[PDB]
This record gives structure tokens, C-alpha cells and sequence, in this order.
């Protein structure tokens, strides 16, 4: 039995302080007065490096040895481009990959560069550029020289699974050339080849009798704390879909990150059978986000272990801890607990297609585990009911990934 770490949108704000202004504590709060900041964190705030180097250093306590690290990138703070050069990005990128080398210093990373992770924010380009490189050379010791190359050219790459085995292989996508906002790749069909690339990879795993594990920072489909909030653009949409409908059979999961929420994301084919799972693994920033039509959209910090199968990649379990902040604030040093356990929390017997499609039912028709699905939404942040509406937006965002879909879904 093999484990994993998964860590996703740890957001740095290099300025954090305790402050005694409200409007000094941290530029990522904008202009919302932050009253009582702690030494760990506010939810109005992205993270101080107290925070980052708690959990680097929770998750050595609870697991030292990892089989490897997912790490889906977002690394610099939610605050206005003029704020944050590139040096400060590939500074902030430089930290936090230096941190992660100290604490499991002999632990394969599978790294990708989240939207944040850029100047000017969300703006990847379809080729080599500064970031590229710089970055590439700081993840240089993960990365095999084809898996360097290529995250030169476009940030993304296949990389072995570490040690001798041939089960099992994790490619790792630049999804922000998907993201609407990123004006670098509008009027691209296939930025940096990366859809035609995934598909001769995928090819290749199942000539070769591989499994494949894919992760990103941006996914596809919906944002489940608000309706009709897509990332990608829709044609890069139907192009994912593609690629699962096609390639489901050799995927034995998906990772992303970006919504600093904790939700899955269920594929089907057209007959209806579920042949895929995306899991969503929530941000170890708290930060109340800005997005319009969310309401006090804030989560506690998060981290995520799986425990997976090394000859199948079959996923057993996940194993979510956190970090209630408010408790912390108040402490000497903080502590973080387990949240739940996917199999104990649906009942479940693993973490496969068909566990999580069972989850999905399960949150659909029985108020408790829908209830239990919401609370671990926010990393136990918010605790009011999911009424009608929420449950409805965020059983169509888990279910449907398909723009059409899910909004026929939203008639509901
Ligand atoms: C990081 O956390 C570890 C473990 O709690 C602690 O020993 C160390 O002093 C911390 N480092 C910083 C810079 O806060
Ligand atoms: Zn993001």
C-alpha cells in the first residue's frame, strides 16, 4: 500500500503581519478591515509562511515517507499584478519548492504551475518563456531531461513513477492555457499541442500497460459555491471531455486544485456509465474569496493523503486533514487533525470510479451525507445547512463537467 501527498493552493502572502491597523495585515484582503489577525492565518487573508511551513511540516509528522508529492501550484497572493512582479513570483515559487525539498528532501515532487503563478496572473503563454524556464530549473531534480525540455516549451510533461516501477505514470498539465482570462491563448484550438500531446500519451500507456495519473491546477466543468462559473473555455471544455471519453481506461484518477474547495468530479460516457473521477483537494490558503455570487466563501487550511495501490494505481482512500484556524489562533503551536476519511465518511469501499459515483448518489438522495459532503466542502469552515439550492448546485456541478449538461441540471 503506497501513499501520497497532495497539497494545492498554498497562496503565500509574503506581507502578512500581525498588525494592529485592520487595513494593514494583508494586502490579499484588499480593503476589508481584518479585525484580530492571528499569527497562523485569517480567513480574509492568503497565508503567512507560518501557515505554509505548519503544513510542510504536518505533513512530515503524519507521513514522512510519501511514495511521492502532487503539488498543483498557486503559490503567490490574490492582490492587484502591479504588487507583484516576476521576480517576487519566481522568488515566492523558489521558497516554497526549497521548502518542500527541506522537509522531504529525498521525496519525487509532480509539480504544476497554477494560474497564480505567473506575471502578469493567469497570462501563460503557448511557449517558452522566463517563468518556464526558471521554474523548470528549480523542479529540475524531479524531472527527467524529456520532462525538462518539454516544461520549458509549455509547463507540462509525463514523468515515470519514482523507483524502478513501469505501473504507472504521471503527466502533468498547464491547464491555465485553458482559463478564459488567459488572453495569451485565445483563438488557440490547441495550445502548445498540450490535447494532442496528452492523446499520444495516453496512447502510449496503454501500449505500454501503464496506469496514469493526471493532475493540473485549473479543471474542467464547474465552480460548485456558485452557478454557471466555468474556467475553461468551452471548446477546451469538449476537448477534455474528449480526451476522458477516449483515454478513461489507462487514467486511474485525476488531481486538480484551484477552487481551494473540497469536491470531486464525477465523467460519464454517452450510455451513462461513469468512467472517471477528478478529485478537488481544497487549498491550504483560508482566503474568503472574491468571486461574485459566492458567499463567505472561505475554508480552513487543508491537506490531503491517498492511499493508492503501486501495481494498479487503484485509489483506496484519501485522507483529508486541517487546520481549524479559529482554534489555532488562540494556541502555541497549532495542530492539525484528521478531517475525514473518504471510504468511513461515504461508506464506501475505496476510492474508484464506482465508490465515488456511489458518493455522488449518496450526497444526492440522503440529507445527512449531503450535509457531511458541505461542511467538508469548506474544510469544516462553514456549518449552515446546504438547502435546496445548494444542494442542487453542487450535485450538478459534481455530476455534470459538460457546459450543456450541467446547466440543464441547474433547471432542476
Ligand atoms: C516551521 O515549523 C517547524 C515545525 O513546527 C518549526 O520547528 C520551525 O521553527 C518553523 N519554521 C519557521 C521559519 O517558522
Ligand atoms: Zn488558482
Amino acid at each position: 500500500l503506497g501513499r501520497f501527498w497532495h497539497i494545492s493552493d498554498l497562496h503565500l502572502d509574503p506581507n502578512y503581519t500581525v498588525s494592529k491597523d485592520p487595513l494593514q495585515v494583508c494586502p490579499s484582503a484588499g480593503s476589508q478591515p481584518v479585525l484580530n489577525a492571528g499569527p497562523w492565518g485569517d480567513y480574509l487573508c492568503d497565508s503567512p509562511w507560518a501557515l505554509i511551513n505548519s503544513s510542510l511540516y504536518a505533513m512530515k509528522e503524519i507521513e514522512p515517507k510519501p511514495d511521492f508529492i502532487l503539488w498543483t501550484g498557486d503559490d503567490t497572493p490574490h492582490v492587484p499584478n502591479e504588487s507583484l512582479g516576476e521576480a517576487a513570483v519566481l522568488a515566492i515559487v523558489e521558497r516554497l519548492t526549497n521548502l518542500i525539498k527541506e522537509v522531504f528532501p529525498d521525496t519525487k515532487v509532480y509539480a504544476a504551475l497554477g494560474n497564480h503563478d505567473f506575471h502578469p496572473k493567469n497570462q501563460f503563454p503557448a511557449q517558452s518563456n522566463r517563468i518556464y524556464n526558471q521554474v523548470a530549473e528549480l523542479w529540475r531534480p524531479w524531472l527527467s531531461n524529456e520532462s525538462y525540455a518539454l516544461f520549458k516549451r509549455g509547463a507540462f510533461y509525463s514523468e515515470k513513477l519514482p523507483g524502478p516501477s513501469r505501473a504507472g505514470r504521471v503527466v502533468v498539465l498547464n491547464t491555465n492555457l485553458y482559463y478564459s482570462n488567459n488572453e495569451q491563448t485565445a483563438g488557440m484550438a490547441d495550445p502548445g499541442e498540450q490535447f494532442r500531446w496528452l492523446g499520444d500519451v495516453l496512447s502510449n500507456a496503454s501500449r505500454d500497460g501503464e496506469m496514469v495519473y493526471v493532475i493540473g491546477h485549473v479543471p474542467p466543468g464547474f465552480f460548485e459555491k456558485t452557478q454557471n462559473k466555468a474556467w475553461f473555455r468551452e471548446s477546451f471544455n469538449e476537448e477534455y471531455l474528449k480526451v476522458i471519453q477516449k483515454h478513461h481506461r489507462v487514467i486511474a484518477g485525476q488531481f486538480f486544485g484551484h477552487h481551494h474547495t473540497d469536491s470531486f468530479r464525477m465523467f460519464y460516457d454517452n450510455t451513462g456509465a461513469p468512467i472517471n473521477v477528478m478529485f478537488l483537494t481544497p487549498g491550504v490558503t483560508p482566503w474568503k474569496t472574491t468571486l461574485p455570487g459566492v458567499v463567505d466563501g472561505a475554508n480552513n487550511p487543508g491537506i490531503r493523503i491517498f492511499e493508492y495501490d503501486r501495481a494498479t494505481l487503484n485509489l483506496k482512500d484519501l485522507v483529508t486533514y486541517f487546520l481549524n484556524l479559529r482554534q489555532a489562533n488562540v494556541q502555541e503551536t497549532p495542530r492539525w487533525e484528521q478531517e475525514y476519511r473518504l471510504t468511513e465518511a461515504y461508506q464506501v469501499p475505496d476510492a474508484s470510479v464506482s465508490s465515488m459515483h456511489t458518493a455522488l448518489t449518496r450526497i444526492a438522495s440522503e440529507p445527512h451525507i449531503l450535509q457531511r459532503y458541505y461542511v467538508y466542502n469548506s474544510v469544516s469552515y462553514n456549518h449552515l445547512t446546504c438547502e435546496d439550492s445548494c444542494r442542487i448546485e453542487h450535485v450538478c456541478a459534481i455530476q455534470h463537467v459538460a457546459f450543456n449538461t450541467y446547466a440543464t441540471c441547474l433547471h432542476g
